[PDB]
């Protein structure tokens, strides 16, 4: 999809706005509107002019504007804005040499799969991911300096036209799994796309599920443990790779699974804690992460057991043979955490890494000499934290990852980390204040 | 002071009630009351029988009942009781053997004071701890299954009324700080004595301190960090090692202070995480070891800094040269807490540890290659208790602590760590809610 | 009705989409939604991939997923969502063999169906049931660990508009009993179908109740005894049994009944307990079925008594001679309950077990030697699943109901059985609260 494509649908649609936007090293979705008729045939090879303050590593003390480029081919007209609108996904690029900002998670996922193309190993890369959100009637939340609190109160009208509203954003979704024990949980299962492309929907998707929660004035959320001894959101995300059209996953050995596919495992489970680091990005998401029933946090692969965090789904087709692997949780950030994800599996390859062998009958019963032997996944941000500040290298070769954004990524997960740390809790007065 | 005294003291006050305390191993105060006439002479030869279902080690589920055996030169008559009551604080002890038992906080901080005596290294130890408290107006706290909430809202009357009902319950004060900036918080200064006196004196004092703020219509606690951002609540122990009557930690090496007070400090530095999962045994109480400014968190000691943990304060007297550890809280267990900290020294003195050398003028302004260097307090509890787990030896020294005892110490903590562990927090809603 | 006049619909109505639906062995009613875009032709023969997670036995812990398989011929557009959605409802298939998952409801009641065909007793067997509910203007409950509470608080547009949305979803209705003494409870009247057929029937049934009854802002509930003294809920099941057009249960013996029907009757009473286990599967349930006037606890026949729980209804046609048993209440899974009452009268006809003699003038008025004489249904839950784990074997006959099929249906019976019998009531409150 080129640009005068784009033009096309400005006249056509009588667009007024449109809304270019882009994705934080935290996630989080900016935008910057400009009236339609701003957008011209040129305005796709110069992009905007942005003040780079945006929280994080974007909030660097040398440095000057960056520029916004957009990619035409993502460009969908916005169901929720009263005045017709046009959004479309850009690219931060530095503004001299017009590359790709290095603290870009956008940028960043384009280099993973720029640099699984140039390695060789497979031609494209499949992501699925399984994001469950939360929806509620109406919560209140607060932490002043004299206390703190919380409170959250829990149809079908709301789960499909959240489907409908997806299906016009260009998304193709295929199923709508709400669950009636741990109620208000939901998740919407869309198709598999390559890993930017996937990563975009994953925006979009939670764009969609937000907003209509709102317009039916409820809430959703997409955190990883929102509500107590209930079961928490996670994201669980299916990896195949294809060369020339054929899955390198498909082979002969446990589960009908290649080799290649066997050291993509290898490589996930060796790096899986500087994976958590940008897949388990926030303290909430480590209350989920905790040892016992249905918890993905034994790293060990199995096609039958369900306490491994790695999954490896059996169907009746050769052409579908994945991997899935199940602590990410929603709260990452798709590009980072698909680009995590990625360059452990090419790692993992690339050193012929292997995983050892399927935990096929071994659950969280706590065998006497195997419990404290099978790897887990981090136990805190901290840990975590510091395993990507120790294991940087994976993330680093072909030069996808910098040190300078791995840095900046780190610094501003601490900076909630430590607010985190620092603050008494409600339960620790329930438990603490008499003694 | 004997048994016959305090039967002339139950017919001088015409007391009506014997109350009979004793400490669990999470510190809390147990006690069993008994008409005043079934107190007699053969009663301080047989205990009473106790049925052991308190929380903690003492829920062993194969044994018996316990003996609760009076020391006699602990009595004294409550203040509070309407009907004249006296107290009498107890060991418990094995029926049959009679001997002490070994998941007892009171008896293993006299099995420590024996074992000090049994190695010859010194003759007493002489503990004086700064428990500090904070006193509220009123406080609510909750947390059900559909969130969390809690809300402190903050006289000369209240502080010296205090003091004077210290001063009836045996304690001698000599002070009473409290503080303006981080108004709330308050401290009383007591005499020192030697480790099983003073934790008794403790027990008093967190006695006589929440029940005269009860009876102002106060609140009064003794939790480490009970609000944001104000400075924590703390108990520094001075410890000092008499033989015959003369300190051997009083000597000529640094700020006057001997060879045998070196080992103690080095000890001291060593083993601090282990000591940190007794000193330290609250989720909270980490909330205020967080490195920064005025945080006793540098396993190092200065007379001058006032960020390591370990202070060594100037005194114009030989005879008072004692070592000043900072990082306790005041909701320690009393008698572990100072075994620990008695044992940790004493395998310093045995080893003839050295500590290395003085920090006296390197705050936590971050030196170039020294910040990381440094020996560090644990940083969690997990952290702390894991250390505890494998570093028993220095508490097992003399039979001290059993194995059996410090494995259901480290259980009855854990399963207050998983608890805090697996909460939601209303500060994770405030910055993971829409992420 | 095949699949391609269920694409023809889809296309014909402007289908959005599918709601795929399935029984619990709670009797629960669970969906899944799909896009319609998502329904081909070969969706009718490889069904959608479930994930077995559902409350009870379909928590099984080794187990992978399970196969949702539509049955094209129950295609209906539901009338109470927004965005037009075609139900159709689904069998539970093991993923590999392609046959019946064996804790499916509805796959047991065809295999007692297609074992009722098998045997040659019979062809075809009708199941008329008679589902009374209560509707209610509100209702508050609750239970805390700090008490409990209750409070209920009681038109021809809602009862008519319910008969017009059944006939809407296919169901015949032909009455509305509204009842003036016992004010609030109904019961619509329906056709007389197949044992499966009529299944999916109360399961529509049921939920055009419960959504109409909402829409009025009422509260409907097939609860056996939602309200006290007040005469409760039943579900009265007329049976006969078809071979080749003719009834089997038309005869010339007591008010013209066949000799197969005679053991029929015989094989319900003796088994009745075991029945009542799947039948009666509350607690709840055994507050109506108590001693008394107009209690359908008598196990006996007879056309004149009404304290007898099986009557022989009385009608001026051969065509038309069936057997109602009247102690089933509407909280049964119409499946499981089927499935048990023509599995019984099938132990009954294939034994030539006599009913005994009719109980034509013997109510409840106890007579001197014969109330303690007459077999009773079940007194309680615990007694009806006691008595379902050792009467199983008239459950396994033609491999219908499997061992463990039955007991993961009696565990999760009882994980409610013993949520009812801990809880302190408020009954015992005013009884026992000064006792
Ligand atoms: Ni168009
Ligand atoms: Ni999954
Ligand atoms: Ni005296
Ligand atoms: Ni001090
Ligand atoms: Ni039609
Ligand atoms: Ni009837």
């Amino acid at each position: 999809m080129s640009a005068e494509h784009v033009l096309t649908m400005l006249n056509e649609h009588e667009v007024k706005f449109v809304d270019l936007r882009f994705t934080d090293t935290k996630g989080k979705e900016q935008h910057v509107t400009i009236p339609a008729h701003q957008v011209n045939a040129e305005f796709f090879e110069e992009g905007k002019m942005f003040d780079g303050s945006s929280i994080g590593g974007w909030k660097g003390i040398n440095e000057s504007d960056m520029v916004l480029m957009p990619d035409a081919s993502t460009a969908v007209i916005d169901p929720f804005f009263a005045d017709s609108t046009l959004i479309i996904r850009c690219d931060i690029l530095e503004p001299g040499t017009l590359q790709g900002y290095d603290r870009d998670p956008r940028s960043i996922a384009k280099r993973a799969e720029d640099y699984l193309r140039s390695t060789g190993i497979a031609d494209t890369v499949l992501f699925g991911p399984e994001p469950e959100f939360f929806l509620f009637d109406d919560i209140r939340f607060g932490s002043s300096i004299s206390g703190s609190h919380v409170a959250i109160d829990d149809a079908q009208d709301i789960r499909s036209e959240m489907c409908l509203v997806m299906e016009q954003m260009g998304l193709v979704v295929e199923a709508h799994h709400h669950e009636v024990a741990t109620a208000g949980q939901n998740e919407v299962a869309t198709r598999f796309n390559t890993m930017t492309k996937k990563a975009d929907e994953i925006q979009i998707y939670k764009y969609v599920v937000h907003n209509v929660a709102h317009r039916f004035g409820k809430t959703a959320t997409f955190m990883p443990k929102p509500m107590f001894g209930d079961n928490g959101s996670g994201m669980h995300c299916h990896m195949s790779l294809s060369k020339n059209g054929v899955n390198l996953f498909a082979g002969d050995k446990y589960a009908g699974l290649s080799e290649q596919a066997l050291y993509y495992i290898g490589g996930v489970i060796k790096h899986a804690k500087a994976i958590n680091a940008l897949a388990n990005p926030t303290t909430n998401s480590y209350k989920r992460l905790v040892p016992g029933y249905e918890a993905p946090v034994m790293l060990a692969y199995s096609a039958r057991n369900r306490s491994a965090s790695i999954r490896i789904p059996v169907v009746s087709s050769p052409k579908a043979r994945r991997i899935e692997v199940r602590f990410p949780d929603p709260a990452a950030n798709p590009y980072l955490c698909f680009a995590a994800l990625l360059m452990a599996g090419l790692d993992g390859i690339k050193n012929k890494i292997h995983p050892g062998e399927a935990m096929d009958k071994n659950l969280y019963d706590l065998p006497p000499e195997e419990a404290k032997e099978i790897p887990q996944v981090a136990g805190s941000l901290e840990e975590a934290l510091n395993e990507l500040d120790l294991d940087r290298e994976f993330l680093k070769a072909g030069g996808v990852f910098t040190d300078e954004a791995i840095d900046a990524y780190i610094a501003l997960r601490r900076e909630e980390d430590d607010r985190v740390r620092m603050t008494p809790h409600p339960v620790e007065f329930e438990l603490y204040y008499s003694v």
